[PDB]
């Protein structure tokens, strides 16, 4: 096209977040949990020394 | 601007119709009733002679 700034709301529609931006998202809210037990499991070894 | 087409209709919308075309319709029109006498007198004349 010879429109001005049909590029840009082209590609805005066709990918509302990036592929890779989505899955760094994912994997971050995957580990979450995990880092958060792990520093639990910290907190009650903690208690266990006391 | 960078609009495609917008020349062309700002350009349009500004001259209706080109001046020189419009004194060349004018003038036309003022010469045809005189054209129209003229060519009336001839058969006049015409007229006399028979």
């Amino acid at each position: 096209t010879q429109q001005p700034g049909c590029e840009n709301v082209c590609y805005d529609k066709s990918f509302p977040i990036s592929h890779v931006r989505f899955w760094v998202l994912q994997i971050i809210f995957v580990s979450v949990p995990t880092l958060l037990y792990l520093a639990h499991v910290f907190y009650v070894m903690r208690k266990e020394e006391k």
